[PDB]
């Protein structure tokens, strides 16, 4: 059943792959090297060309993502290289490193050793390579609770945070082989951090509010054609809406539209007031200002549903049939105003994706 | 296969909404009676009781609705007994009347004679029973472009609209054996009407916007127990959003957005400065604070997102199975400060229900 599967996929990714590659035929020679490979060894290798393009392809079938119109200029890293656990800590660092670009951010994707027979060469516990630690203790809540459990899973591990509302959580991930993850803590010159300002509301600075520059999601599988590199870290620049509606907004992460409407000075007794829907509102202007003065790459939700009607239109000139979450796709705040409200999507999945891990904490 | 369907259905409606009226040993003999009735007249006739149940429980069920907390306390008008089109006129006008209630406006349904043989007795043209006309000839954009169409179907039997962006369409409905609708103008002294006015910035009146009171869906048809009532017109109370962010906003409907952040005094230049989303929130607090001001009936998306919450709670007490739509019952600003949001829902269809049907014009 195994190596099967393995050849089934990998038929349907070489032929669609070197297709788009105007490598049309250089399949049936490329598709008989690969079947010999499984037979004798299990498994096949894919060349860096082939790599790169399904790493591209992934981002292209994200249907739950809103920035894929620049799917094809992706940075890919080849790093299937790596067998220690300081050569994996040093690849996280460049990925940091390179993605953050001195804030002109380039999405960038570090791909690790695939599964070898669903046994994992590299485990990565982080969420994102770079995430804000979270503390229950007492009634005390601080940081993240988005990051709790990841959090006390590393101070199980001789980590301790000191625990500000900001803590960066140290890389961690665990080697094949080993019973328990290391983890290494974060140099903060490899991060940036913005500090939130509003353009003309002064008090706003006194909430003492900031997010990282760059979001990288490190707990994502990547499967390109039957290979499963469930150790594949990627990134692209914030759009506004992640950080002022949801990570500073939720009731269950930072909680901040009370005091966000006590600094713009707004009553937050009443509904009818939308008092809420204003404080969003300022606080994601506040978000979007704050990066651009300091240079660090964003988008607002308005211009990346634009570039997502764009990233359609190209679609549909390319013969390729368009997949998407509609629940995703729609931004946190004004989603009428976008063109995606106001049409449906096919969430079907296409491959090769990015796909959901169980956490090894948890 | 047609008096099949109508006994399948009727059996399943009368156990469930017998049981529910606590009226569980009075089915098997009202079950007798109604297949008797279905053998020789090929339909069967509902109580009064049956009818406001059924009714109420199609609301209760309308996955696309988030006030339905309030579901039992619909007022139910049984009026089967019309034949003339006179008589249709006056229940029409009667519906406005009663469900305004001066302001404290009352949840409503008029119910008309059902289908037959699948044939019509009356048959509404009206969207809402309170509607804006809406033109476009030579450049020239006036009134709700969603009207277009009825507006144009209207004047092609004689109607004449003034052309101001707020003419009331006419009431206009089909009676069975007539080849035309006929048209009823309405009568001034049955709609209220809210002026748009800002709490607190003065020039937003300069927009001279207004909407109507109560917003009466009659193109949809009430099934309850296999019996179609097509025409049977419905109401509540506005959700704010309705008008400050879908009919006032949409750039297909009244398209208002440039216009508001001029009076509120903001740049419309920059996607960055979120200006659509401020202005948004500014024209849906004027929207509720003028409803409130005038003592219109009228519920801000928080608030009605709470109420939801207690519906969905209440359904799990009474052992309901809860069933919604949420792509409808997510508020278009600020979803994700409501519940709903974070949560799922199964869109599944339950009758009794309201379903769509097929526009006569068009
Ligand atoms: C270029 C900048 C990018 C922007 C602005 C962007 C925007 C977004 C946003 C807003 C979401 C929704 C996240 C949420 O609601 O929690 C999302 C989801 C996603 N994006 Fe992107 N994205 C970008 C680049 C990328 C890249 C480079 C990849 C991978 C190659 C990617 C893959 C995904 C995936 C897999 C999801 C779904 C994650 C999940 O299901 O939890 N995106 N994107
Ligand atoms: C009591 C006040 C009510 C409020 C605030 C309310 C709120 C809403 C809202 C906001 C929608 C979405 C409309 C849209 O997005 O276009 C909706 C849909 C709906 N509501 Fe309600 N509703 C109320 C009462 C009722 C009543 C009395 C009925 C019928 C007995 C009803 C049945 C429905 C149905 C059938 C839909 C879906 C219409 C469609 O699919 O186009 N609601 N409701
Ligand atoms: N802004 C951004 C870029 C990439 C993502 C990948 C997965 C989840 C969220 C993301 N946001
Ligand atoms: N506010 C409100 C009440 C009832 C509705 C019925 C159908 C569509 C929209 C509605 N809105
Ligand atoms: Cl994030
Ligand atoms: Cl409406």
């Amino acid at each position: 059943e195994e190596k099967e599967i393995l050849w089934n996929e990998a038929k349907a990714f070489i032929a669609a792959c070197y297709q788009e590659l105007g490598k049309a035929a250089e399949v049936k020679d490329r598709l008989a090297d690969i079947k010999s490979e499984i037979d004798l060894t299990g498994s096949y290798v894919h060349t860096k060309e082939e790599l790169e393009h399904g790493a591209k392809m992934a981002w292209r079938n994200s249907n739950r993502c809103i920035g894929r119109l620049f799917w094809n200029s992706l940075n890919v890293i080849d790093r299937r290289d790596v067998r220690t656990k300081e050569e994996v800590r040093d690849a996280l660092f460049h990925h940091i490193e390179t993605a953050t670009n001195n804030g002109k951010i380039r999405p960038t994707i570090t791909i690790f050793p695939p599964e070898e027979k669903g046994e994992k060469q590299v485990e990565i516990w982080n969420h994102q390579l770079i995430r804000y630690a979270g503390y229950e203790s007492d009634g005390e809540r601080i940081g993240d609770p988005a990051s709790c459990s990841l959090t006390a899973a590393c101070e199980e591990l001789g980590w301790r945070g000191e625990r500000t509302d900001f803590d960066l959580l140290p890389l961690i991930f665990r080697m094949k082989g080993d019973e328990q993850p290391v983890w290494y803590e974060l140099p903060r010159s490899l991060v940036i951090e913005v500090p939130i300002t509003h353009p003309d509301i002064e008090a706003f600075s006194d909430l003492e509010l900031k997010w990282y520059g760059v979001p990288i999601i490190s707990d994502m599988k990547l499967e390109v054609g039957g290979i499963h590199y469930n150790a594949a870290p990627f990134n692209g620049w914030y759009m506004g809406t992640e950080i002022g509606a949801r990570n500073l907004a939720d009731e269950k992460r930072y909680d901040k539209l009370k005091k966000v409407a006590s600094v713009i000075g707004i009553a937050a007794d009443y509904n009818t007031d939308l008092w809420k829907d204003q404080a969003l509102v300022e606080l994601n202007k506040a978000v979007l200002h704050s990066y651009k003065k300091q240079g660090v790459s964003i988008v607002d939700h308005h211009t990346a549903a634009s570039q997502f009607k764009r990233f359609e239109e190209q679609a549909e000139e390319a013969g390729r049939k368009l997949t998407g979450d509609w629940t995703w796709l729609i931004p946190p705040i004004s989603p009428a105003a976008t063109h995606i409200f106001h049409r449906s999507y096919d969430n079907s999945i296409v491959k090769p994706n990015y796909f959901y891990q169980d956490k090894p904490y948890e």
